């Protein structure tokens, strides 16, 4: 039965301590940087959060442990400070929304959220939340409006589809097979809208014909996979402690009777594989022989993709969403601790 499988995983992983190498070292060509106005933007974010209709203690737990302005600051380290506000607000939205979301309640929330996405990003814009909107939907209307104000319709269409994909993936969601779990996250994970928001952050539009080029599709895919893989390792302690066993490390343990150490090693191996694929795709991009602006846009778009992966790791090593920062030693090696 499913309960026997879950119970045995818990039995095998309980109280295990695993030292994880610094994941940033597995992506050595891709540097991590910090937007220089994070503190100033956080002051704005704190004033804004007072107006958000999410419980005070919940907003504060996210602000304290997640501190998503820092995440935006690492995703978008070269944007101007004026862009940082909407970018930080969006991350507060998606984490609040994911937190707050009972099959009926989920279906209703997803429908109201998809409606907001259509209202704000679709061909007949309406930025006014319907009366009686829940807090995590009401707050999304002005965020999408502000993002759309700094986006071409080309980029807006991609953001719209990507947000629908995220919301519908949440709606749709034996222990599962590890590869089924991985592929589901590759389709469903909320990271692609962050790649598109680099176009907002750096005020440019990547043309569709380049976005659809096999090598650019590959880079987006590889960076999505890399972000998932490192998140599986970095979130293992958090998820195991609330008995959320659908973590890739535990699924490798279950399906293949791997030890927890072997399974983490396997995920780290996949990270290195997909990084090398990603790097090799750059040579195949349709770089222009003449157009500096176009090539700067291609460069910025792929740096945005790479920063999703390095930035999610770097942020995880600089906040307390996933573990206590005392669990890092002086080499940024993480001592996971699956105690309860
Ligand atoms: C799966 C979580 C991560 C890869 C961390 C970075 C992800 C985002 C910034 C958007 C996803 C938001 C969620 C609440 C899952
Ligand atoms: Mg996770």
């Amino acid at each position: 039965t499913l309960s026997g499988e879950r119970r045995e995983i818990i039995r095998r992983a309980l109280n295990k301590k695993i030292l994880v190498p610094n994941i940033l070292e597995l992506m050595p060509a891709w540097p991590s940087e910090f937007q220089p106005n994070i503190d100033e933007v956080n002051v704005e974010i704190d004033e804004w959060l007072k107006t958000v209709n999410v419980a005070k203690e919940k907003k504060l737990k996210h602000r304290a442990r997640g501190n998503y302005t820092l995440l935006a600051g690492i995703y978008y380290p070269h944007c101007r400070k004026e862009k940082m506000l909407a970018l930080s607000q969006f991350l507060y939205w998606i984490f609040f929304w994911d937190d707050e979301i009972d099959r009926e309640g989920t279906i209703l929330c997803c429908a109201e959220t998809n409606k907001c996405i259509n209202d704000c990003l679709g061909p007949e814009p309406n930025y006014t939340p319907p009366p009686g909107s829940r807090g995590t939907v009401e707050m999304l209307y002005p965020i999408l409006r502000d993002l759309r104000a700094g986006l071409s319709p080309v980029s807006t269409m991609r953001l719209k589809q990507e947000l629908h994909d995220y919301v519908n993936g949440v709606k749709n969601q034996h222990l599962p097979n590890p590869w089924d779990h991985f592929q589901m996250r590759v389709d469903d994970v909320g990271v692609i809208p962050s790649i598109t928001q680099n176009e907002y952050a750096m005020d440019f539009t990547l043309p569709d014909w380049i976005r659809r080029h096999e090598a650019m599709e590959e880079i987006v895919l590889q960076c999505t996979k890399l972000t998932i893989l490192l998140n599986e390792i970095l979130s293992l302690q958090k998820e195991f402690r609330v008995s959320q066993l659908e973590n890739l490390c535990l699924l490798f343990m279950n399906t293949y009777d791997m030890s927890i150490e072997q399974s983490i090693h396997k995920v780290l191996g996949l990270l290195k594989d997909h990084y090398k694929i990603c790097i090799e795709a750059e040579a195949r991009l349709p770089w222009s022989t003449t157009d500096e602006k176009l090539n700067n846009n291609i460069r910025e778009y792929i740096r945005g993709c790479q920063r999703l992966a390095t930035g999610t790791a770097c942020w995880s090593y600089n906040c307390e969403r996933y573990f206590k920062l005392s669990q890092l030693n002086d080499q940024q090696e993480l001592l996971l601790d699956l105690s309860r």
